[PDB]
Parts: C-alpha cells; structure tokens; sequence
C-alpha cells in the first residue's frame, strides 16, 4: 500500500487515488512574486490557550500529536476562513537531509521540514464529514529550518523514543502547541488538498511566511523514527514529503506585502 518508497511513493498514488491528478492538489510551490496581496484578508486568529493534547502516535507515515476536539478548546478562525475550525492533530514532514523535507516550497526553496496543524470546520460536526466538504479542513503549515533549537518542540522530540515504530502510541498530555508558532502570523493562502492519500480536496491551506528554527539534534531525532512496525525490517522514517503539484487554476493570496 502507499508510502514514500521507490515502489509506492507519490508517483504511484494516482493508481489507488485518482484525485492525485486533480484540480486542487497540494502541496504547491509558492511563487512569492506572483502571490497576490489581498487587503481584505483578516488577521488569523489562533486560539490555543485551552488546547488539550492526548496522545502521540506513529502511524507508519509520520507521527501525530492528537487533541481533544469534542469542544472548542483550540481553534483557528479569521484569515480566509468563515466559521470555526477545531485543532484535531499536528504532525511533520521532514527529509533525510537539511536541504529537503518540506512539502510546500517557496520560490522553489525546500525547507528541512514542515509542520501541519490540522483543523476541521465545526459546522460539519466531525472530521469524517468535514473531509468530504470543499471547505472542510484548514491546515496551518509552518516551515522548519535548522539553526537554533525550538524549546517548545523538545517535549515532542523526547517522547519519540517511545513511538519508534508503526502502531506505537504514548500518552502526551498538557502539550502547548503555541510553543511551535513563529513570531509573525503573516501567511499565504490557497485552496488545496490533503497531501497524503486519500488526497481529498477539502483543505484551505494557510502557510506561514516565517519559518521556525529547530536544532540539528532535534531534526536528527525525527530521522531515527521507523516507517515499519516492530519486528519488521528497519526503514528509517525520512523524506515523508509529497513534492509540489501543479497550481493549475488557482491563485495564491498573501496576507502581507
Ligand atoms: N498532510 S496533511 O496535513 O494534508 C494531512 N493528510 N491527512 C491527514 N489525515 C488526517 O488529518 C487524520 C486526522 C484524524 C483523523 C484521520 C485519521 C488520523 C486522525 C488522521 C485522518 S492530514
Ligand atoms: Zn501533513
């Protein structure tokens, strides 16, 4: 089944998931000179003060930190969004090398990794219904570069030893996702898709202009994870990113100049 290897990687996904060649696929290259400033875009509202993290899980393609999304505890609104979107999970995509790993690119530049905070539109009642709607999800994307350590990421890094292999989970309570945000909330936005199968076209992408910096040691610990389950041959979880897809009939908008 699908993955990031030579025989099941992004170039193969379209066989099981024909929408891979669809009209609003993600990620994309963000051409900063062609992105249109949109003065009517509202400031993002990130309200994570009441966030309740529950668990961290190695799902065989990345690790997800999951949140309680049965009430409005951590929500995203404003920006290009109408209504309220609840945080359900975050995860990362990263490379085998610092020069690659992000899914979105900026003027063709790849970052070392990319964080996705996934939210769903509460008007649809649950995440399963939301992914079937064109405005069902809002994903906040944040680039990572290697430099100084990100203090707020360290609790994540330190639990990875306990979820090395596919299917492993660990209690992960009281984690504050605010510690992963850059200083500025300036963003680009466009309509797109999930970047992993089923590749559903249900996402309003909000990609922050300002990367966070993480340390060499922090990203190295990401790369010690495994795609495989325990007792299966070891394959390091690296390069779990989908490359840029055709923009087609879409305009990327900027919240800033
Ligand atoms: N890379 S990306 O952000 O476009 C995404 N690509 N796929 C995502 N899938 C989900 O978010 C899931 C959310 C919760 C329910 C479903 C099962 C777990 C827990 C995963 C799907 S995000
Ligand atoms: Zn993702």
């Amino acid at each position: 089944h699908w993955g990031y290897g030579k025989h099941n990687g992004p170039e193969h996904w379209h066989k099981d998931f024909p929408i891979a060649k669809g009209e609003r696929q993600s990620p994309v290259d963000i051409d900063t000179h062609t992105a249109k400033y949109d003065p009517s875009l509202k400031p993002l509202s990130v309200s994570y003060d009441q966030a309740t993290s529950l668990r961290i899980l190695n799902n065989g393609h990345a690790f997800n930190v999951e949140f309680d999304d049965s009430q409005d505890k951590a929500v995203l609104k404003g920006g290009p969004l109408d209504g309220t979107y609840r945080l359900i999970q975050f995860h990362f995509h990263w490379g085998s090398l610092d020069g690659q790993g992000s899914e979105h690119t900026v003027d063709k530049k790849k970052y070392a990794a990319e964080l996705h905070l996934v939210h769903w539109n509460t008007k649809y009642g649950d995440f399963g219904k939301a992914v079937q709607q064109p405005d069902g999800l809002a994903v906040l994307g944040i680039f990572l570069k290697v430099g100084s350590a990100k203090p707020g990421l360290q609790k994540v890094v330190d639990v990875l030893d306990s979820i090395k292999t596919k299917g492993k989970s660990a209690d992960f309570t009281n984690f504050d996702p605010r510690g992963l945000l850059p200083e500025s909330l300036d963003y680009w936005t466009y309509p797109g898709s999930l970047t992993t199968p089923p590749l559903l076209e249900c996402v309003t992408w909000i990609v922050l202009k300002e990367p966070i910096s993480v340390s060499s040691e922090q990203v190295l610990k990401f790369r010690k994870l495994n795609f495989n389950g325990e007792g299966e041959p070891e394959e390091l979880m690296v390069d779990n990113w989908r490359p840029a897809q055709p923009l087609k009939n879409r305009q990327i908008k900027a919240s800033f100049k």
